[PDB]
């Protein structure tokens, strides 16, 4: 009986009544551990296969500032516009390339 | 105890001492065995939390190469400002549109 509600109490149901009420509460335990280890199993692998499939729902909109360069690229074909607007009315600017 | 030490074996922990012992050494397995197990799954819903809100902190940066058609459209704005600039000066090339 001492194991029994030793191991109750970590898995966190309080142990109140008699051996085979806390034996069955205990089955009952285990299988809603069962249900949380499958559900989690099941959910990382359904992440995972999604992510590498299709990861426009999972993922979030994000800043153009994470992607590597390309604000500088943005920037640098922005700013060739500009220089090539401004050259046809005056206004000598150092040429980008 | 012959059951406890098997038990007590298969978690991980060897069993040395009295079957009172033993039970308490289990019931401490399985404390942090809900700890692994409750801090696995709240890890993966805050994981999953996270990439769906805001993915910049969690994501690394990604090279631009990853994005569909984003070095095709660059090259084409480049290739396209370069025959801007080139005409101007002759050398006669292909149109792009």
């Amino acid at each position: 009986e001492s194991l029994v509600d030793n191991v109750l109490s970590a898995l966190g149901l309080d142990p109140i009544g008699t051996i085979v009420d806390k034996i069955l509460d205990l089955a009952d335990e285990f299988g809603d551990w069962l249900g949380a280890t499958e559900d989690t199993a099941a959910n990382l692998s359904n992440l995972l296969t999604k992510l590498l499939s299709d990861p426009a729902s999972v993922i979030g909109p994000l800043a153009q500032s994470m992607i590597t360069g390309l604000t500088g690229a943005l920037g640098n074909l922005n700013t060739a516009i500009n220089q090539i607007g401004d050259v046809l009315v005056g206004t000598v600017v150092t040429p980008i390339n």
